[PDB]
């Protein structure tokens, strides 16, 4: 498979729930979740190494990860964590998440491409699933 793309997010779900489950006051999650149904990413994948700009109207960043090599970046609600991503099949990967400081929920990340050219992310935390697709713009 080829990730590659800009990615236009068309569904989001469960994100409230998952923010929820990270300690995010409702009047936050809100306007997250406002953030999140109109927010791109955009991914250059060369073999296993992956650069991966995510924005919002008002924000980027940029991660860069090999597969199999830990790296840093940070949790949905914003910590850092360092990170590690592996092959589950052909076409998807996870990323297990540790936090660099303090304790909180267990938290990782999916990312798989489908047959119908859609790109499918979940971000999880304990037992909270939120489920994301995109479609190439
Ligand atoms: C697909 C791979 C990675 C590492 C994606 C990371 C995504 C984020 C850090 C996204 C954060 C945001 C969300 C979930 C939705 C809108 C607001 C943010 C850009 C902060």
């Amino acid at each position: 498979p080829n990730f590659s793309g800009n990615w236009k997010i068309i569904r989001s779900e469960n994100f409230e729930e998952l923010l929820k489950v990270l300690g995010v006051n409702v009047m936050l999650r809100k306007i997250y979740v406002a953030a999140a149904s109109k927010y791109a990413v955009e991914i250059k994948q060369e073999g296993d190494t992956f650069y991966i700009k995510v924005s919002t109207t008002v924000y980027t960043t940029e991660i860069n990860f090999k597969v199999g090599e830990e790296f840093e970046e940070q949790t949905v609600d914003g910590r850092p964590c360092k990170s590690l991503v592996k092959w589950e099949s052909e076409n998807k990967m996870v990323c297990e998440q540790k936090l660099l400081k303090g304790e909180g929920p267990k938290t990782s990340w999916t990312k798989e491409l489908t047959n119908d050219g859609e790109l499918i992310e979940t971000m999880t935390a304990d037992d909270v699933v939120c489920t994301q697709v995109f479609v190439r713009e």
